[PDB]
């Protein structure tokens, strides 16, 4: 557990990690402030949660410095995820109490309906790529519906998630409401196991999701998993090609490509398949590669030397089975993480790189010849959780909205989240949503009562 | 995989389990099927679930003749069975497609909404106590969303299980949508790891649902789990005490005891206590037992030998330990798996049987003070499924109900599953919720939608 700048490759501080017997401390805390803030009314949750809006909103800079330090995002990103961080609290803030609004059905009885009540403490898992948003994405709805939450954040960014629950104490939510755990993933098993913790929330890799999801049922304890994609970016003869080639880049090289939601395959019909990728290419060959704190920016180093490897070892064998480089394709001769934006083309039939998820700047390029072949391979992989298709045609737009398997279809636009729907994965993308009504839904005991 | 009367002990049937290829066969049908039938309108899936209830409907009692044939239960209480079926059919007929309508949230897209769709191949594992209501209980909203589903009942019920898929396939349900699997509980890992499965629900004990859990975790699938409970049925100074009796005699009684929210621990307030359970005592000891298939039968055999064999034990270690025997408490000298209505007081503190499952006709009854004690109580069990209060106080009523730990609180009524209300457990009771709007939304991909 340590601050190591993926900018400059040094480390700035390190972390002990919490003990078995820390960690129950922690557990027996979580509980004791559970059996007081279940009691709360929303007036006092609602105002906690826009106290600590209030505060993401003020110091938004400060909070983005330590995203970009930890992590290498660009400062000006780092900005934009603290202000959604904001945006999310104000929302569970301003809808929290109705969607957990008695529900009545009419039976015989004098009273019949659904309340919603707290499970208890719910563990969350957290990864390095959104290191606030992910963190409020779930915390915002767990507080106003009367949980506690203890949170198992990536073990290299420490620092935002101290930050996280400095921010919930500053704005006044009591202690123990929420922890942050300095823990590895080793340490997980223990507080999944313990009999206090309820429930438990990854957003992650499938194999995180898989240990996490695996142990909480032998437990008998409820799980959502938001884990990774590879979203199609579809482009047809009828799109606003220009605007396709500006939001596909911001769609694949934001946040320095690591994005659960990132356009990772772009699926170009033949007849605008030239235009389009020639448009591409010089579109990602001017992004600005550098300093993430610099706010003319738009690529910063990759997270951690792992990810490097990792993506320089994908791309490299794909070039070897036969895949073409238009553009990039090797890490970067300076200081720090940096990988290129880079194009690939003319992957060779099965290629391993064809199911994987490509979390770095690295589009995979395709060319089909209709609607049906553009479907077919925007569902030929493991994944599902978003998809992005570009037509002005209505009954395309039907059938893409039908028949591609991911759990959000965005036409003539990027996938993008939003407190205001529902977000979450199908297939080995993960099961349950987060945000709008869902996610405040998730992780409560819906009672029914039945009242002669 | 037998039927093997509990009635007589007498093995009347035995059939062949699957092999793997088998079970690979089913899987890639159903797998087709899915892909015609997600197609379907909900007019074709309405006709064939409305055809399925008067199947149902017409044909009650020899449907509730194969029940009592194979698992004891009376066969009044399997006609009515076979009438709930019928009833939840008719409830996802009525009600499913307007479940499953478009939601829209307004945005700055042109149009932003989630919508609903199958998700594909669902697993069931199901136990013997309902073999035909907890099956349609699932499979009605399965049908009605676009899934198809793969059944594997207890092997114990396997001519309940084959004649479950005649009534789905008489109705008119194409080729694949629903199948039958007579496996064995060794034979489920295969289904939970082929990758055309695409979520698992059980109903059945927690050894069950930690394995079933636990596998489909490590596979990136979702679950529900409808498991076990010891509901409290707690009797207050204000409440109709004859009334109470009558329903709490009924409520720990019914279907031979063998049900997850039957009334299994009675909690009285000493003002009432002895009156209560004197008038207890005496509606239990004139209960009628013999053969299930006569009309005037209260109480058939358990349903196994196994059964027969866990309650027998728990009750003589409870007696050993100091708990005191008022009615029963020993198996009856005849042919048949037939354990008599028991009652047990007095138990000592730390008793294992405290925090047990009696899953047949065994009451256990406690005194307490006031309405602290009564909850406390209550709540001081492993499990959460259902909960019975007894009261005409406003102020209890409104304490009972917020605070007792369960997916269901009654009040002055026993616990009951209802199509129209949602139902499923707390802690280590399960998760999910099956029934009402909540039973149709569980297995479905909620896809978020933004057209520009
Ligand atoms: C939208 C945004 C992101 N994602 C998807 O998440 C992954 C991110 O990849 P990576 O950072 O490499 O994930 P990871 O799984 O290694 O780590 C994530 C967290 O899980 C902990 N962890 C790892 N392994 C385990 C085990 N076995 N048990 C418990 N916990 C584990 C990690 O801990 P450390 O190793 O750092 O200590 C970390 O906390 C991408 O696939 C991305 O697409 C999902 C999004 C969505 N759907 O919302
Ligand atoms: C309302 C009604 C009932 N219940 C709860 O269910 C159990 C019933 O007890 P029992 O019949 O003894 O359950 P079981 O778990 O042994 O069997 C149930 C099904 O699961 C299969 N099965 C057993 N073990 C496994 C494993 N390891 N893997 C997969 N499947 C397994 C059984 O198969 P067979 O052994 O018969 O072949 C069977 O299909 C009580 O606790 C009751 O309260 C829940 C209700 C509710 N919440 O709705």
């Amino acid at each position: 557990i340590a601050t190591i700048n993926p900018t400059t490759g040094e480390i700035c501080q390190r972390f002990k990690a919490l003990t078995p017997a820390e960690i129950d401390a922690k557990l027996a805390k979580a509980q004791e402030a559970f059996q007081a803030y279940r009691r709360t009314s929303f007036s006092q949750r609602r105002q906690w949660l826009e106290n600590a809006a209030a505060i993401l909103e003020r110091d938004t800079s400060k909070f983005a410095e330590i995203m970009t330090t930890e992590m290498g995002k660009t400062h000006q990103s780092a900005i934009a995820e603290a202000e959604k961080s904001a945006l999310v609290c104000r929302y569970y803030a301003e809808h929290g109490e109705q969607f957990l609004a008695n529900e009545y059905t009419e039976t015989q009885a004098t009273e019949s309906y659904v309340c919603y009540q707290p499970l208890g403490i719910l563990l969350a898992v957290m990864p390095w790529n959104f290191p606030f948003w992910q963190v409020f994405r779930f915390a915002a709805p767990a507080l106003m519906a009367g949980n506690v939450a203890v949170l198992k954040h990536a073990s290299n960014v420490p620092q935002c998630a101290l930050a996280v629950e400095a921010i919930l104490e500053a704005a006044g939510f009591p202690e123990g409401v929420f922890q942050t755990l300095l823990i590895g993933a080793s340490q997980v098993e223990q507080v999944i196991k313990d009999p206090r913790v309820k429930a438990a929330t990854l957003t992650g890799s499938e194999p995180a999701g898989a240990s996490l999801a695996s142990l909480a049922g032998q437990e008998i304890k409820p799980t959502l998993l938001e884990l990774g994609g590879s979203d199609p970016f579809v482009v047809f003869p009828s799109a606003d090609l220009d605007e396709a080639v500006e939001v596909g880049t911001v769609a694949r090289t934001m946040n320095n490509g690591q994005s659960c939601i990132a356009a990772k395959r772009f699926i170009l019909h033949e007849a605008i398949a030239a235009e389009f990728l020639e448009k591409l290419h010089l579109k990602f060959a001017s992004l600005k590669i550098g300093d993430p704190m610099a706010p003319e920016t738009d690529i910063g180093p990759l997270a951690t030397e792992g990810i490097l490897q990792d993506i320089s070892r994908q791309v490299d064998q794909a070039v070897a089975a036969g895949a073409k480089i238009l553009l990039g394709g090797r890490p970067l001769d300076r200081a720090g993480y940096f990988y290129p934006p880079t194009i690939l083309t003319e992957i060779p039939p099965g290629a391993k790189i064809l199911q994987e998820e490509l979390f770095a700047p690295v589009a995979m390029v395709f060319t089909v010849k209709d609607l049906d072949q553009a479907i077919a391979l925007a569902n030929d992989i493991p994944f599902g959780l978003g998809a992005s298709a570009w037509t002005n045609d209505p009954a395309e737009q039907q059938r893409f909205i039908q028949e591609l398997d991911a759990g959000a279809v965005f036409i003539n636009g990027m996938v993008k989240s939003d407190p205001r729907l529902p977000f979450g994965g199908t297939k080995r993308s993960g099961y349950g949503r987060e945000l709008g009504l869902a996610g405040i839904r998730t992780f409560v005991n819906a009672k029914t009562v039945w009242l002669k």
